[PDB]
């Protein structure tokens, strides 16, 4: 992760290692780099992590925080979650019918803002953690709208530009509490992490770890989040997750992460590092080259088996024979 | 800046955005309300520019034009600036003494109003540009006298008297030609643009985007105004151009628009609108309150600013002097 950096002003350091959570596993720092050096263009153009410090991408969001927000953000609805522990655990809907057994872990909710800051105060007043996490369209206040407009889009749009990437899925917000944490799962798009207020401690993994973070089935309301549990890891059931080494850093306000498509994430509010506040942006992949190059890389062997999964499912007409189905096309004859 | 709107009589539109220069960054309208709107006042009374359309505040100057001001205006002198590109690169002569390498951009000239007019007849039979620069006092002649008195003068009195503003420091009367840029710029004072004659972009910017407009040095003669070439903004010195967001209007005859002190203002005549009048007014803003009132205002911080640049540039009895020192003062100290 690297020394915790010194804030300007001889003020303290801006975290310590008591803030971040221990894990099993070991870790290298991911480089922390200036929008104009040559090798961070370089890192993203290879799809790997690199921190820019200088984009300003988030400028004028800089000065956001709960009491600014909830005055100018607006009298709109906000997705909010919450969670009994630490652990976010998100899931989708629309596979739920595929696993009946499956019983949930965290609720969202639809509030105003004055209310979520309203049900934060008291929770500090506790177990319990929130995640506010909703889209900055223009549903918003005009003040947070002329922010919006103020982020460095000449940046990131000629960014987008040079890497061939689709358009910009979505734009998320994302407000949290200290301590909580987002297991680790990936995206199937690229995508730039822009901290604004607080640090988190961010855990990325290659695509070619896919075989120690063991995902959930393709069809399963979990799917792209990994099963290992890593507050306390099941090597009986997950053996390889004993090889598993990631890359590590802390972002704090004005920092921007690249997460390249299909890198595993684990992200956590610093603990006592009070809330946190990111805007992330999604860009769909530069489209598959028309003829194959080989060797595969590993995030393109992980899309083929992510196609596998969902033919099967298809193709029995029912996705709870796929695993029965694999396991007899490969006992004793390539395992 | 919003959609033309609709000249009376079924006459086209005022304007089109093939007139309207492109730039960089975004913009959001400014508001155009009736002075008797509550929330025009509330606008004012907050610093916050407002279009009033129905002040009535310069009625009897609408019919003017180069023909009625030349034969009633008077044979005295007025103060015209020319420049060789559209942006007219105004300075403070008393400044010039501290940056001696400082080569000027634009040269003002007395001369007689029929001379300007002949002066702007041949230009346009041409890269030249004039503007016509002069204060509206008795030195003019009887009608044009007649017209200033018949001035809505009990509305901007009553505005002045309810604002606490201090005096009406001065009456500037503007003739330009169309295509006429003043770069952005921002004075002390609180300032009623009274437009006349043709159209003018206005691009206003508020006090808190200081450090995304990169102001010259208080000593430098272009103190006040923006180092950034809106044209072709350098990214590199600039970085953070990229965040800046401005307010904009096109105003016209019998608009008034209230430019709060402090906030930055970019004027230009419309592209191929014929030549524009104006006429501006400017007072003292109320003084600031005896006990100091947290947080803060941006134009309060700015005045901060400008003071301790002045204070230095004495203190050290060489103004060439305040960078190196508050240089010493910042690295590895505060940066
Ligand atoms: O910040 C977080 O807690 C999660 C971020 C994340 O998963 C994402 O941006 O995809
Ligand atoms: O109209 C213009 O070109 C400049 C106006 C201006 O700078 C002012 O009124 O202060
Ligand atoms: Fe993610
Ligand atoms: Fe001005």
């Amino acid at each position: 992760s690297g020394e915790p950096r010194e804030e300007a002003g001889a003020l303290g350091p801006a975290w310590d290692e008591s803030q971040l959570r221990s894990y099993s596993f070991p870790t290298r720092p991911i480089p922390r780099l200036s929008q104009s050096d040559p090798r961070a263009e370089e890192l993203i153009e290879n799809e790997e992590p690199v921190v820019l410090t200088d984009t300003n991408l988030v400028y004028p969001a800089l000065k956001w925080d709960l009491e600014y927000l909830q005055e100018n953000i607006g009298n709109g609805d906000f997705s909010v979650y919450s969670a009994s522990t630490h652990k976010f655990l998100y899931y989708d809907e629309k596979k739920m019918a595929n696993f009946q057994n499956f019983k949930p872990r965290s609720n969202r909710e639809e509030m105003k803002f004055h209310e979520f800051v309203e049900k934060l105060q008291d929770i500090q007043q506790g177990e319990e953690r929130l995640y506010l996490q909703q889209t900055l369209n223009d549903t918003v206040g005009r003040k947070i709208v002329m922010d919006f407009l103020g982020f460095n889009w000449n940046w990131i749009n000629k960014q987008q530009g040079k890497r061939g990437w689709g358009q910009l899925t979505s734009n998320l917000l994302l407000i949290g509490m200290e301590g909580n944490v987002t297991p680790a799962h990936y995206d199937e798009q690229q995508n730039f992490f822009a901290q604004i207020k607080g640090y988190k401690r961010c855990i990325l993994f290659p695509p070619d770890q896919f075989e120690c973070l063991y995902p959930y089935p393709v069809h399963h309301p979990c799917d792209r989040q990994s099963q290992v549990d890593f507050d306390n890891p099941d090597y009986e059931r997950f053996p390889n997750f004993q090889n598993v080494v990631g890359y590590e850093t802390v972002v704090g306000p004005g920092d921007v992460l690249y997460i390249p498509m299909y890198w595993w994430h684990h992200i956590e509010s610093l603990l006592n590092g009070g809330i946190t506040i990111t805007v992330n942006f999604w860009y769909k992949g530069a489209p598959t080259p028309k003829r194959i190059e080989y060797p595969l890389k590993a995030h393109q062997k992980v899309a083929i088996m992510r196609n596998i999964e969902k033919m099967l499912g298809e193709a029995l007409g029912n996705p709870q024979e796929v695993g029965p189905l694999l396991n007899t096309m490969i006992k004793g004859r390539y395992n």
